[PDB]
């Protein structure tokens, strides 16, 4: 009731302010909508090895929200250095014990998440290849994810 009646405003403010590219709709008994799983969609920033795909997620709140933050994962799982074999997200501002704030809206969710693309943070990695390739061979690194911003290009 607390997160729906939060949640119920996030998808209104997201219908009217809401960056090119970008997606955030909630999932579907039928027709009847569950305002606690989200299908997303993250484009990879312009002038980035992440241009041009289209990297879809799963945005999963829980009756805690917004005390506690939701949790996203990449659908299918993604290479790079924060984001678990599981598709998880790992992100500060994703962390109830550190960064997480109720005021943070699914916009400012998903564009960190777009930052984190493109800016790991070797800090906490989750993804143990993805890790070494990126400390090591850049050139490498960037290679796959070129290849996989393909992959992941629309139609």
């Amino acid at each position: 009731g607390i997160a729906l009646s939060r949640l119920a405003q996030e998808r209104k403010a997201w219908r009217k302010d809401h960056p090119f590219g970008f997606v955030a709709v909630p999932t579907k008994p039928d027709g009847t909508m569950n305002l606690m799983n989200w299908e997303c969609a993250i484009p990879g920033k312009k002038g980035t090895p992440w241009e041009g795909g289209l990297f879809k997620l799963r945005m999963l709140f829980k009756d805690d929200y917004p005390s506690s933050p939701p949790k996203c994962k990449f659908e299918p799982p993604l290479f790079h250095p924060n984001v678990y074999p599981s598709g998880t997200v790992c992100l500060s501002i994703l962390e109830e014990d550190k960064d997480w704030r109720p005021a943070i809206t699914i916009k400012q969710i998903l564009l960190g998440i777009q930052e984190l693309l493109n800016e790991p943070n070797i800090q906490d990695p989750a993804q143990a290849e993805a890790y070494t390739i990126y400390c090591q061979n850049r050139v490498e690194y960037e290679k796959r994810v070129r290849a996989q911003a393909k992959k992941f290009a629309p139609s």
